[PDB]
């Protein structure tokens, strides 16, 4: 929707982007050039 | 114990090396230049 990868807002604590459409249930699997980071490995699972 | 990395025998179905000393309960964690492969992930978990 918002055309973004994914990072957490510092204020609203709201995850946006691809990651956001996962943790909020709006999608099941994410296939895109998403970068494996720490804060992301905490909220979602990553393949190799 | 055998100085090997970790591969499975095709005849006897045994795991040698560090993968083996993990799957057979000899060690708790394998910190070494151990290549992440499809067959190795199938018996022991790998970190990123
Ligand atoms: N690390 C690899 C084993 N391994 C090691 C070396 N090495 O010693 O640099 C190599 O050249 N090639 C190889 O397959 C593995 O874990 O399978």
């Amino acid at each position: 929707g918002d055309g973004k990868y994914g990072a957490r807002d510092a204020d609203t604590k709201i995850w946006n982007g691809m990651v956001g459409e996962l943790v909020y249930g709006k999608a099941d699997i994410a296939i895109a050039p998403l970068t494996i980071t720490l804060v992301r490995e905490e909220v979602i699972d990553f393949s190799k």
